[PDB]
């Protein structure tokens, strides 16, 4: 049983299974030409979109092996989350991120709305596995609270250089 | 982390070890099978074993891994270095866990006395457990970092605290 099995390749990025019927992803990674996802006709899928956050609700159990997890609209300011990055090499890269305010941020000359964060893996990556790349979009932000895992949004954007990431949130 | 570093990470006893070169293999002392008299088809007589607490180095008299180039092994790393711990998990999943390294330390963990280079995981806030932190089966995994153009190995995974936020790298002496 693992959080990592819920992280799924999707479109030009990734998404996350909250429950057997609920999948979350970043809006800009979703295909714009499709009649089905995960073998289910698009006719039978409810799509709920809020800026860079999208939630799919399926009419049957796609992932019956999973329990349902707590999904919230962001997290309290100062919470340290993990972004659960999968790479096509087969690497799993959990990175600590300190979450800040909900904001409109200028990220490579474009406006992105969501919960700001700062990577805690330090000055740079180099060739080291310490930062995000554009193909990581849709990876989930998670943290542990009491005995429960909480999912609070999806990876939407990052500055090419610095420290700053945007986590798109529900509602 | 480069494929050539993952290729050197080898399942061994109750954990792992790592090929520095075609003749040199390093691991954590407590993962070695205690009754073993043969390694990679070679008897004990043809191997030079150098043990310093939880760090063990095996030097073979023939080339076991001729596919490999020899790389740099150092005695830990500067304080503040960020390393990756190259951990293999159930099913060809590769977990290069980020760790900020600190001072050489003597600690008591689950009653055992442990000595090596301390570090703190950079994977999340509460790293107890297998999704963001280490498990006992990870002992012997290598600590590596990139220094300008090349990669360095600076120890092997020896222990983690009950909270899982602190780890100890056993180092060559
Ligand atoms: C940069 C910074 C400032 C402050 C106040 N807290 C933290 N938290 C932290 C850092 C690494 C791992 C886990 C938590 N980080």
């Amino acid at each position: 049983p693992t959080l990592w099995s819920r992280v799924t390749k999707f479109g030009s990025g990734w998404g996350f299974w909250v429950s057997p019927t609920v999948f979350i992803t970043t809006t800009h990674v979703i295909p714009t030409s499709a009649k089905e996802f995960f073998g289910e006709p698009l006719t039978s899928i409810a799509i709920h979109r809020a800026g860079e956050f999208t939630l799919f609700r399926f009419s049957k159990k796609i992932r019956p092996d999973l329990t349902g997890m707590i999904l919230e609209e962001g997290c309290p300011e100062g919470t340290v989350c993990s972004v659960l990055i999968k790479r096509d090499s087969g690497e799993l890269l959990p990175l600590a991120v300190r979450m800040g305010a909900i904001a409109s941020m200028r990220i490579q000359g474009r406006l992105v709305h969501g919960q700001s964060g700062m990577l805690l893996t330090g000055a740079n990556a180099k060739g080291m596995d310490l930062g995000t790349i554009p193909g990581d979009c849709g990876a989930p932000y998670v943290y542990k609270r009491a005995n429960d895992w909480v999912v609070c949004g999806v990876h939407a954007a990052a500055t090419k250089s610095g420290n700053t990431v945007v986590c798109a949130v529900q509602a």
